């Protein structure tokens, strides 16, 4: 596949410092010469420059608006312009409140985009039902057309409109959803896959529903949001909001494997990796290994194995 | 949902002391107010004093058989006490040998309930065919109608009087049976699931079964009775007779979120937890922690979410 | 069932010592007296003597293949044997380079056998695909009757004859794929079932699956090669090629417990064992521990529970 990669080190949607040293430990890792050792064609943008804004006070709760409208907004114009180069657009970043400005630039090329979310949070509250303040919890509910009307007008993100509708979206992977937050679930009927349908369905039948869900009517580019927390932390404990029962090594590779092989992947989000938040070295690599083998699957590696079109025989 | 929580400090159904702190630790990491944090209605029976019996030398091979049947005969009047007021009620307990108290206290007020025993053990054998003697593993045999004939006049037992049949029981997560156990469970055709069930079908397909058992005939009160070490040791070690190959943390979660939405759960039991056994103190926060999600989960915590019936976006 | 154990300490297969330990500490674990607690007849055929090849220079790319040969050709008869007096060999190894000399003297015997290959690698590499050089990454390139004709003459396996074609060999498990070996996986047509298909269909249908394709047409003899880096190296850390994501200790049990109830095993590898690899005297019980459960169940060890053909109320 042809990959745009696009390094975001920003961290002022969530409290914690250091997820925004992802994009570096990711491509220290070799992420970028992993992709190429496949059938990859791989273009870095670089890692964009995420100037303070010194004067940033709260608005009502939210935390560090104009910070984060300003990040997504730089972002959403870097996804729009490799989606121009024909490429794949891998926004490498800090924390999720990120997903606005990709989704974003992304939909500006491609409207018909569909969104596959996997998280252990929808990061659907709304700057009124949030209760934390913090954005990184929030990006959904201002991507969706439904919900415009009930987001105030907040400063940073005066340049946003709502890109995707509630039926354009799938969840996996849920487990610490707040009450507002499951309010506007099931009042605009969107559809999830929480991990009592995962343990249910098996992450097979689930994959196979979300993207005949996603892809049935008609084939559409597909937008993959992973927040690594959706895996389960023995798997990224380094990262900011972990929550035990979390999706499986296997079952984060099987979704990404299955998500390839539709051929439709055009956005591809990693986010949540936080270094700082291990609790041992081992703990950083664990999450970083675990955050490169998904990006792989996305384009290609498969664990039954790979070969190009040629006689290995001879 | 409305409890009745009955704490149970005892540990002579078995070897090791510390089991009797069970509902201490497990009020402590605040589950009662966990409760009232959802939408139930919590009324704390107090722990039961359960006075010593110095002079309960041992029966045949059985151990502390006075000291045990007293435990159970005072816990069976205070679970139907609670019953009789309208209230689920919550045993949290000490060893396993208590589930002769609870379900029969359960059963005086509903005589037709259904059992649901997820434990590691099938908990079955005799006085006649244990071979350890102790009682915490032989609580079912006591309660059986069709094994009325076969058990001894054991010290301590003889207002018991078997309220259950075989074919009203159901077994979940069986990895360690006894062969008279076996013989036991073939011979009076008592519905199980061990691993090897849920591996091949999936807890998907073993909970819609087991409930379909339970209540396909007609609608009956349900009565869990949860053993911690059901669960795989990974996940609840603190425990005196652990077994690898367990029940998974979100399997047992499933199991319980499965059992709260038939909304016919009446009699509930929180057995095994021993703050002793764990050998570092994360050990036992993790044992007692993933005690408490079961708990919740079947008062109605679901992962997906939960909300009031209001207006959340107003 | 009735065993024939065969001790084979060999590691030239591949570059790590310490794999030849293994039927040592398997030994130790107390394995045969545990076989005998169950209904099985064992005889100890004791461990081969691998006698030193000090000329083995290597041949092209190939390690120790005058080494590995030997201790192939070895085997095969002692398989031949113990085959010959109405016993299931049991062969518990160093390294699966091994399982040459297994499979060959298995197939004399029984020369319409069927070969369940559980291991996260399908050891397919030619000594013309292998980029390492290591044979036990080969073995099946040296069995397969249509692979007859692209390996070359290797000193010390003039004595081989491909005994088993491409349609009668099952893989489980696989993560871990050369792309020589995938071209062959395709090429030939052969049935596996990598992690992902695992993943997809759960390991209940994968076994349905496997054992209707290698006995739907009529029964036959199966070999069971099972690597223990199969497995995820959480169940068994000591082992030379470890790869996350493996299957589950429930999974290997559940495979093994399916295999023993077709009562059509006649031949089983349990391999890779390496005690020296290990980081901590409790990751080398652990894998250990693991090894001889899957070996215990291979032989009747059922997790519901076993009896034997009495009255055990009397
Ligand atoms: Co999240
Ligand atoms: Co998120
Ligand atoms: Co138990
Ligand atoms: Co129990
Ligand atoms: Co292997
Ligand atoms: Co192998």
């Amino acid at each position: 596949r042809t990959i745009g990669i696009i390094g975001a080190p920003f961290s002022k949607g969530q409290p914690r410092g250091g997820v925004e040293e992802g994009p570096t430990v990711l491509r220290k890792a070799g992420l970028l010469e992993k992709l190429k050792e496949q059938e990859c064609d791989v273009k870095d943008y670089g890692d964009l420059p995420f100037a303070d804004i010194p004067n940033d006070s709260p608005f009502q709760i939210v935390k560090n608006p104009r910070s984060v409208g300003k990040a997504s907004e730089q972002l959403a114009g870097k996804v729009a312009e490799v989606k121009k180069n024909g490429r794949i657009s891998l926004v490498l970043g800090g924390d999720h409140s990120l997903a606005i400005g990709s989704i974003s630039g992304h939909a500006r090329v491609h409207p018909d985009l569909g969104v596959i979310w996997v998280d252990a949070h929808t990061d659907i509250n709304t700057p009124l039902t949030t209760t934390s303040g913090n954005l990184h919890g929030q990006p959904v509910s201002f991507l969706l057309k439904e919900l415009k009307g009930k987001i105030p007008d907040v400063p940073g993100f005066s340049w946003v409109t709502p890109c995707i509708s509630a039926k354009d979206i799938v969840y996996i992977g849920l487990r610490d959803v707040d009450p507002g937050e499951h309010y506007i679930l099931k009042t605009l009927g969107i559809k999830y896959f929480s991990m009592t349908e995962v343990d249910r369905l098996g992450i097979g039948k689930v994959m196979e529903e979300t993207l005949s869900y996603l892809l049935g009517r008609k084939k559409r580019p597909i937008h993959l949001s992973f927040d690594v927390d959706g895996l389960d932390p023995s798997f990224t404990p380094a990262t900011g909001t972990p929550v035990v029962g979390g999706l499986t090594y296997r079952e984060g590779l099987y979704i990404t494997e299955e998500i390839y092989k539709t051929g439709l992947l055009s956005g591809l989000d990693i986010m949540e990796v936080n270094p700082s938040l291990g609790k041992t070295p081992e703990e950083v690599t664990r999450t970083v290994n675990t955050a490169v083998a998904i990006t792989l699957a996305c384009f290609g590696l498969a664990r039954e194995g790979n070969h190009k079109p040629i006689d290995y025989l001879n």
